[PDB]
């Protein structure tokens, strides 16, 4: 069933395979031909999608033509402009290839709609708490630890790394206080990080219960 | 799409990267002005925006918003106060009062405070339930590898530490087991760590379908009878 | 909320359990170390009180059911009272963490917590099994890929199940780290799988806590809205 | 409960696996450990013939990968403890990972779940291998310059892309650049956000079974008519 999706996977590998160090050069320009041959599929591919008027009945496709368009007009920008060897990264673009062909994106933009409202209100306040942290974790070992609490960004840094549960490791509280705050601020984490989930899990059933109004009360209590 | 509508909040944006920007070492004298003459013209722009919810006392037969205004209000007392008693260069993290200016104008928080009433009883247990897995993990990290590190695992409190590091998930790896029954705990403790990411999960998602109920008294209760 | 107005038993575990945490720190003042000691049979005496409370008056009606709630009472004196004289060592107070279970009694999380582990218990042990597996399936590669490079990181499985934990639970703390491409490969799939298992929990209980304030509408909408005549007479 | 006597024999067999590989260990334990394997092979052999002979359930039921499982159990560890003449034969008995996913009752339910959801997941999968592959991008443009061995290629930053959005976070490929930093600031959030992702739509997943089981107790017994519906 996805025919764009399946093309761009050794692409997507040859952009990779292009950047790595040491590598010889008869097998380097194999991987310059793959990108190339990919490119030309592509190409076709816009063709069948461009040229198919007249002959084509009313059916909504406004982002899908603009996939096919960019996959072929930066790789070719690139391949005129770029004259360093770092052309091959704007090959990048045909990550949009399998957002096109996949009943998964459509139905995903109506949930980061209905609930669109609640969710950047979530961002906003991850923001606010990572602030405010960040701010109590300046004024408690800026002297202690002079070059890593130093500033309030250098603070934001395990702000976001302590309440994103990453947890790096290159920035501890040293100080009692310090270590304290910062289990706070472990806690807080998972309190949003599953909050996401919450709201994002209502998003779907509406839309599972929008259909059940005509399968459970138009098609039999109806008919 | 947002740009004339969360109008108090975009200036908090600057503001609060300025508080940020001040406190950098080694910053020049010049620049450091600067920021600091930003802040303040902010800070009247909230005082602008103090008088234009103060002096316009129109509401019409009855409307309240008293919380709407305390925000405004301390964002202008708080900065003004920092200005003239603290004589320190340490000034400018006052302006942080103005994390409360984004939450004022967002439909968001009547609604979260609604989620976080009815489903308090909930939420609450959850967190003496996190506290005590937490100090029994600790206690038993403890017993175990007091005699093996002592500068690690030597007090409740040093693994307590580890209890929130490694149950959260965060896991920053200064303190780690070191022995073969500490690392078998390690185990259940990491494990133990998604439960609770799950029931904060299961629960603010009950909370969340419980706003989706109250449409059952305009929409399949007088819609329906 | 029930934390500043009703819980009232709960409160007075606050201190005691830090009181045990205090009592363990090395380098203490022998004066201070007395007091913290002192604070414990305070609150013990405290307990010992609340449990003649529910003891003295055993009924309030006709029939009432608080078995589980005697039982933490009861234990909460009973253990911190056998340390107190059996066992004379500096390491005693450690017994006084029996009182965990008090905060467990005043709060009404937990019953409603219990019927959720009862009805989706069966889903829930299914998922530790699957954990289990995916667990031991990955360590087995582990150790496979990377037993002829690092030979003390992953050179038993024992050593590489440690590596599993760690990054299928996305702790990660960073000792243990695979150094050849097809162990960093797999690695990532340990973390996306990681992914999964860490949002299939999530399910579960999006389920659980769900199905119990709908069997409101089992008897208002269903069993009591449609009905044939003459039912109930004799 | 004493009902899944399959699945306890599984624990020590597979633990037996684990103790075989580990260096520095005796002869005579190694041993012993190595007849506790043979032990439970046996009682699958035991077991295997327990599936195939005794029949009294059913007109013709449909369990053929019930069996299938108590035949890899017996014809595999046969064929390490036979073909394979190295100390690291063991790893073979490993096949009774399968063991316990016999009679889980979770597994013919997931299944369901990931069936009804599944054109959704693996939505994400591709998801989550884009913004992988875009953030990789941007780190590696970022400083294949400053670090040029920790983000001196695209598999490097990768590396670095799963250990951030996974919310991992080993700390040994960390970028030391502002932009960098700032960029990883967002890919430690919007792993978040993936993290919520799954959970949400197993959040459906498990959703529509529940009430799809409550078609029986909601929909066919509380709508009973006695000839008045065939097809
Ligand atoms: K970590
Ligand atoms: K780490
Ligand atoms: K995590
Ligand atoms: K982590
Ligand atoms: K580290």
């Amino acid at each position: 069933a996805p025919l764009n999706a399946v093309l761009a996977a050794p692409g997507l590998l040859a952009v990779a395979a292009l950047t790595i160090p040491d590598m010889s050069g008869r097998s380097r320009l194999a991987l310059a031909a793959l990108l190339a041959v990919i490119w030309g599929a592509y190409l076709l591919q816009l063709a069948a999608t461009l040229l198919k008027r007249r002959a084509g009945v009313v059916r909504d496709r406004t982002p899908k033509i603009a996939i096919d368009v960019l996959a072929v007009l930066v790789p070719l920008a690139a391949f005129l402009l770029d004259g360093s060897p770092d052309w091959s990264l704007y090959c990048a673009v045909w990550l949009l290839k399998p957002l096109r062909d996949s009943t998964f994106f459509p139905v995903l933009g109506r949930v980061l709609a209905n609930e669109a409202r609640n969710l950047i209100g979530v961002t906003t306040l991850f923001g606010v708490v990572l602030f405010a942290v960040a701010l109590a974790a300046y004024v408690i070992e800026r002297d202690i630890q002079p070059e890593k609490f130093g500033s309030i960004p250098q603070a934001m840094w395990w702000a976001v790394v302590t309440l994103s549960t990453t947890g790096y490791g290159d920035t501890i509280p040293q100080s009692f206080a310090g270590r304290v705050l910062a289990g706070a601020v472990m806690m807080s984490g998972i309190g949003i990080f599953g909050l996401w989930a919450g709201i994002l899990a209502t998003g779907f059933y509406q839309e599972v219960r929008r259909g059940d109004f005509v399968r459970n009360w138009q098609l039999v209590a109806a008919v």
